[PDB]
RNA sequence: GUGCUGCUGUCUCCCAGACGGGAGGCAGAACUGCACCUUCCAAGAAC
DNA sequence: GTTCTTGGAAGCATATCGT
DNA sequence: ACGATATG
């Protein structure tokens, strides 16, 4: 619930004393791990050192609970099934017997405890009862418990029987009905645990000996661990269910009989050494009389007419519902649970305040950390190696049971942090020792005015929110590869000069800087980034090609014009018939792009490394082109390592489980520090102008007449998953004190933001948008006329729609589909109605008239007649697609005819 | 401290199979640059 | 060639009896 | 006051 940061801090060594609790603690740690699974009566999978999947059956299991002290665990199984469920919270969130996890040791791991006896805290009882007891009057206690209420803790601690309660209450101060409810409103988990413990099972038998705060940091990370695992294998279960529940719904739809025909014809086309697969499906099913490619004649023009004619023309259906079955009976049902070990999955050995773990004391001295951690055998003093995160640190004890430590992370500015440590924890790391300095971060207050104009911008003008009522200042962004980031902010209270924007029941705002950041830093490096990766890209298919070359003669038609036209020209080579010598060619093409990569890569490191260091930029287009350079050449390798595969086209998965390990670790990292420098440099542009709001692009829609982003080799959405990028700016802009929204993107990159009309985005200057003002010709930069399309469309509250989606009443009418609110605002505020649809005139277009209400059906009883169309807004008429783009391709002859001479610029 | 992140020399294990590729270790030289919540986890996709 | 929109587990509070 | 369980 609190706000978090980390970072690690290294203890070059640590006493023989620490070593040794850091191993004991992993050893109890594994041991509750395997433990709390084994008293569930289930079996389950482990993933062991070597990456083959064992099942544990009952048997281990069950040895495991008598070698842990249970002399029979066959009869206990329900209580113990009941401990299982409640330690890893899959039970009552509101009688949760342990609210956290390690509140289990004690009746345990341990002799004697109290556990389950013990009332003073079980509802509010204790406390409400010395408090009327505090001479407050039981009639304000029975009204604020029975009628004052609404949602109040009050109501959900009244567990007990109303009309003997308050007959208890004659008494004074007693502790009879505290017994009472304790023996009452019993937790399943608690009560099972104490059946146990009388019954003679618990306490039950540890590893190696440890004190009770050990005990509890060991349990805290196994239940930690299990309860991922539990997440993770409740997910699998839910889509084996859903494919089940797909296999079910494919086989209804067709006869069993023929069903089981085409079953026999699988089977025995897999005795013909031929898999089922969607391809070969596809292929069969084009023209089952003609000839398939020789990729399927081996196995389909033996079996294909052998008493197989009846379900020819079910062919199709029959073999989905094959692939579906086939599907269900191997996806996995379930996953396998990794577990603790020292070295290969550590946990964090973790030192707390308040019990979980061991107390320890953090220090600082001449700029550097030092740890003590109060450990059984006596005190360990540790030193920590300076760090460029916590530098100069500085450190107290506050009254909170929590060290306060002020430091400034290194950076161009040297800005001073303060947080809060009350957890720390060791990690054993490619032999070292770490320290996760976990600390807690108290972020900008964000003001009450800004909260007021987000819920205000954000909704529906049909919705009435108040106004902003301030002076705030709006920030687009728009996200991009090449130009990574370009922005517009306004003041939303002066218009003195520059591009003009309606904002929602207000004045006019003008966006007085606009900018643009990212881009190519240096052109030369771009070029080659882009041509060494366009290789990568077409040599696999090359090598695809080639294997199946040398396996079968000669391709398919299609396939062999795309060697030619494409591959060929695109990954320099020249073609040698002979089937041996493709190999040496290959390598040596291989060989020559990894010397380029090495070079661009090297090229790319001397950023930070020459004389023109002060010239490079926070985040430049370079991190992304080399982003998928990588990308392709860890496919091109792949390929390459594959060559040999002789079947051609037949599977032998496994293998080396490293391969390209170094790869993979480069594009993670890279796409990290990618990720991290653009969002500070969004921050920092925003703090800069005082953009307290800001407008995003809603990259998880892809505007698909859009021509730019649209594509593989530029979208953002082929490096990362579009969640996690957004999310991420999302957070530390309110961690500054910065509120943002998604805005949907759909034409902002090929409408005006000066006319509120359609234009052309150049095709080779990618980088301008044309459009038409006065009647003449005007031209902008592409990606600030999105930036402020962005806050435009934040600002009017989506008053402007430029598509509406239709179907076709036979009457000759278009009827419009509303599904989204602003689609009915829209509707609504141009016409009148909820609900519109769109009427042919002479000219070539289609008007909005609005329907009533009653209307509604007589129209659907037409408008199943077609599919769902789009329409498109020009100069207050709608228009269709293919007109749509007539009209733009009109704009493009005209672009074309007239060059940049006569196009005035407008600025940016 | 973790990355961005490399170079020279040099040793070792794998897949080729004589064209090449892929895990790692060790010793040097060049630069004092830019960022930094982590941990635990199994556009690609349909026809 | 023509279109569409991965989630989970964690990173401590305070109360009370006895010296 | 502070320490050792105990459990929201």
């Amino acid at each position: 619930m609190p706000s978090y940061k980390s970072s690690r801090v290294l203890v070059r060594d640590v006493p023989e004393e620490l070593v040794d609790h850091y191993e004991r603690s992993h050893r109890v740690a594994a041991f509750f791990m395997r433990l709390l699974l084994a008293m569930r009566r289930e079996p389950y999978s482990l993933r062991m050192r070597d990456g083959t999947e064992r099942e544990v059956d009952l048997d281990e299991t069950d040895d495991f609970l008598r070698s842990a002290g249970c002399e029979e665990p066959d009869a206990v199984s329900d209580d113990l099934r009941s401990f299982a469920l409640a330690v890893l919270h899959q039970d009552n969130p509101k009688k949760r017997a342990f609210l956290e996890s390690e509140n289990c040791v004690s009746i345990l791991c341990l002799e004697k405890s109290a556990s389950g006896t013990r009332y003073y805290k079980r509802p509010g009882y204790q406390l409400l009862k010395k408090a009327i007891e505090e001479e407050w009057g039981w009639d304000k206690f029975e009204a604020s418990l029975l009628d004052e209420r609404t949602g109040e803790v009050a109501e959900k601690f009244a567990a007990l029987s109303m009309e003997d309660w308050r007959r208890f209450f004659a008494a004074r101060d007693p502790d009879d009905l505290g017994r009472e409810l304790l023996k009452t409103d019993t937790r399943e988990g608690m009560a099972a645990a104490l059946r146990l413990r009388e019954r003679g099972v618990f306490p039950v038998s540890v590893p190696e000996h440890l004190d009770l705060d050990s005990l509890k940091a060991a349990m805290a990370s196994a239940a930690e661990r299990l309860k991922s695992w539990l997440a993770c294998n409740q997910r699998a279960v839910d889509e084996k269910s859903e494919l089940r529940k797909r296999f079910e719904e494919a086989l209804d739809g067709v006869d069993p009989e023929k069903y089981a025909l085409f079953e026999k014809f699988a089977a025995e086309l897999q005795q013909a050494d031929y898999n089922v697969t969607k391809k070969l499906v596809l292929a069969v099913s084009a023209k089952f009389p003609a000839t398939e490619p020789s990729e399927f004649k081996r196995g389909v023009e033996i079996l294909k007419e052998d008493g197989y004619k009846p379900l020819w023309e079910d062919f199709r259906e029959l073999g989905f519902v094959y692939l579906a079955e086939r599907k269900w009976e191997r996806r996995r049902g379930g996953a396998a649970v990794t577990l603790c070990d020292a070295d290969d999955s550590p946990i964090k050995v973790r030192f707390g305040l308040t019990g979980r773990g061991r107390k320890f004391v953090l220090s600082a001295a001449g700029s550097r950390f030092l740890i003590t951690v109060k450990l059984p055998c006596g005190d360990v003093g540790l030193t920590a190696v300076p760090s460029r995160y916590f530098w100069n640190p500085s450190v107290g004890r506050t009254t909170s049971n929590s060290f306060r430590i002020e430091f400034t992370k290194r950076t161009t500015e040297n800005r001073r942090y303060v947080g809060e440590v009350k957890e720390i924890g060791l990690v054993r790391q490619r032999g070292r020792y770490y320290f996760f300095i976990d600390y807690n971060f108290d972020p900008e207050e964000v003001s009450d005015e800004t909260k007021v104009g987000r819920a205000f911008f954000r909704a529906p003008l049909n919705e009435s929110r108040p106004k902003p009522k301030d002076k705030l200042t709006v920030m687009g962004i728009d996200l991009g590869i090449n130009p990574a980031f370009a922005f517009a902010v306004c003041t939303l209270g002066e218009c003195q000069d520059g591009i003009r924007s309606p904002v929602a029941k207000m004045e006019d705002v003008s966006f007085d800087s606009t900018g643009l950041r990212g881009g190519i830093g240096s052109q030369k490096l771009h070029r080659e980034m882009h041509n060494l990766s366009d290789r990568c890209f077409y040599g696999a298919r090359y090598i695809r090609l080639s294997k199946k070359l040398r396996d079968r003669g000669a391709l398919n038609d299609i396939e062999a014009r795309l060697l030619e036209e494409k591959y060929i020209p695109g990954f320099r080579i020249v073609h040698i018939e002979d089937a041996d010598e493709r190999r040496r060619t290959v390598g040596r093409t291989v060989k020559e792009i990894k010397q380029e990569y090495k070079r661009i890569r090297h090229q790319f490191y001397l950023r930070y490394h020459t004389s023109k260091r002060d010239r490079t930029e926070l985040i430049s287009a370079e991190y992304f082109r080399m982003l998928f350079l990588v990308k392709n050449l860890r496919n091109l390798l792949k390929s390459w390592n594959r060559y040999h595969w002789t079947t051609g086209d037949r599977e032998r998965r496994g293998g080396n489980p490293d391969e390209l390990k170094s790869y993979v670790r480069y594009y993670n990292n890279l796409r990290m520090d990618t990720l991290k420098k653009l969002t500070c440099a969004i921050v920092r542009t925003a703090k800069e102008h005082g953009a307290t709001l800001v407008a995003m692009e809603n990259i998880q829609r892809v505007d698909r007449d859009d021509e730019v982003k649209r594509r593989k080799e530029n979208s953002l959405l082929s490096l990362w998953a579009p969640g996690m990028v957004l999310e991420r700016v999302e957070q530390e802009l309110k961690n500054e004190g910065i509120l943002a929204w998604e805005v949907d993107p759909r034409h902002t990159s090929q409408t005006s933001c000066i006319t509120d009309e359609f234009g052309y985005r150049s095709l080779v200057a990618k980088d301008t948008f044309y459009f038409e003002q006065d009647r003449k010709i005007h031209r902008i930069d592409a990606d600030v006329n999105a930036a402020i399309n962005i806050a435009r469309r934040f600002l009017t509250r989506y008053r402007s729609l430029t598509q509406l989606w239709a179907s076709l009443l036979d009457d000759g009418r278009y009827l419009v589909n509303v599904t989204r609110q602003h689609e009915r605002a829209y509707l609504e505020l141009q016409t009148g109605a909820p609900a519109a649809t769109l009427n042919p005139t002479a000219e070539a277009s289609y008007e909005l008239v609005g329907l009533s209400p009653e209307e509604e059906e007589l129209a659907q009883t037409r408008i199943k007649r077609k599919k769902r169309e789009p329409f498109y807004r020009h100069e207050g008429v709608w228009l269709t697609r293919e007109k749509h783009r007539e009209q733009v391709h009109e704009l493009r002859n005209q672009v074309l005819a007239l060059g940049n001479a006569k196009i005035p610029e407008i600025r940016t």
